[PDB]
Order: C-alpha cells, then structure tokens, then sequence
C-alpha cells in the first residue's frame, strides 16, 4: 500500500497474510471456513495467517491454519488476469473474535465514487520497494468504467473495477494482491493487477467481486 497509514492493530479483522515461507499476497475472510484471494496468487501449499499485524513478531492473536483446498477460477487468464479469483478452504475452522472476523460479500456492484479501504503488506513505494511489518491501509473511491477503460484502454473486461486515484500516490501494490477492497461492510474487490504503483492516471484494477458471488456459494456447496 503506498501513501496509505499504518492500521490499528487488528482494526481490519478479515485481512489474512497469505504465507508459503514468507507472506506473499493476501486474501479476506468471508466465513469461519473460507478466504477469497486472487488466482494469480496461486500456490499447491498455503499457509493463511490471521489476526496478524506485524507479520514479522508474534503478537498473541495469530490464528496460522493450512489451506486443505486451493481452488481457482477454472477460466482464470494468467495473461489478462480476467476471472482472478481464488477461493481457500480452511483445514480446521477460524476461531472468530474480535480480532478474527468475517467479511460479507457485495449484496450489489459498488457504485461509482464509493468509498472502500484497501489493505495489506505490499510494496510501500511508488518507485522501488519497501516491505512493511505492519498491516497498511489506504481510503480510495471505486472509479467510472469510462475512467478505467481510459486509463488501461483494451485491458479492462466486464470482471474488473479500478478503485484509487488519477493523481498518484495512492494505491495498492505487490504483495497485496489477493487482499481485500472493503466498501460498505463488503467485499467488492480484490487487488490484482495495475500499471506499477501509484502512478498518474494507472489507477489499480481490482477483481469485481459482485460477479463471482454465485460462484462462491456453488463452490462452498460443492465442498
Ligand atoms: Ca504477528
């Protein structure tokens, strides 16, 4: 997250670390069982660390739990990142508190111009990298169809949304892939893809959860 601020300690009780040796994308949590993350963030093991916030020191409130099932979009693109959408089921169950916590799904597409909060510990900067130990978070409206489509003319399908600013300076960044956009008490996008960081006029593009809702619960049904 670049230009975002340091989160409250467990303020974003959702937000998991996506973990194979070290953190490598996130993802959110959606019921005691399950995290949505991003295809692209695929790997046949996964460690999903909750309740964290310095990813580097134990706090007392991490919940580590291996993912028994690992299961991408079957019509995920890897080229154009359409469909960038993965579903984790948890080996055991979350134990859910007041620093472990459910996200809901969209019950509708976000509007342009609402306001989400992004999160994660992705790169840091617009130009190079820092990693942080502790969880960032960044304020950003969801963006036009038209303004997304201008900024990544080509690029953008009916699955994705752009959420930030044209300005510069704020955005998502590696490492946060796979995490949450929290709009409203929901879970409308996930960080996938952009043009670098932060960059005038290369807002991030983000998977447009509305879409994959139904999905979600035919897969949950299925397993
Ligand atoms: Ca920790």
């Amino acid at each position: 997250i670049v230009g975002g601020y340091t989160c409250a300690a467990n303020s974003i009780p959702y937000q998991v670390s996506l973990n194979s040796g070290s953190h490598f994308c996130g993802g959110s949590l959606i019921n005691s069982q399950w995290v949505v993350s991003a295809a692209h963030c695929y790997k046949s093991r996964i460690q999903v660390r909750l309740g964290e916030h310095n990813i580097d020191v134990l706090e007392g409130n991490e919940q580590f739990i291996n993912a028994a099932k690992i299961i991408t979009h079957p019509n995920f693109n890897g080229n154009t990142l359409d469909n960038d959408i993965m579903l984790i089921k948890l080996s055991s169950p979350a134990t859910l508190n007041s620093r472990v916590a459910t996200v809901s799904l969209p019950r509708s597409c976000a509007a342009a111009g609402t306001e989400c909060l992004i999160s994660g510990w992705g790169n840091t900067k617009s130009s190079g990298s820092s990693y942080p130990s502790l969880l960032q978070c960044l304020k950003a409206p969801v963006l036009s169809d038209s303004s997304c489509k201008s900024s990544y003319p080509g690029q953008i399908t009916g699955n994705m949304i752009c959420v930030g600013f044209l300005e510069g300076g704020k955005d998502s960044c590696q490492g946060d892939s796979g995490g949450p956009v929290v709009c409203n008490g929901q879970l409308q996008g996930i960080v996938s893809w952009g043009y670098g960081c932060a960059q005038k006029n290369k807002p991030g593009v983000y998977t447009k959860v509305c879409n994959y809702v139904n999905w979600i619960q035919q897969t949950i049904a299925a397993n």
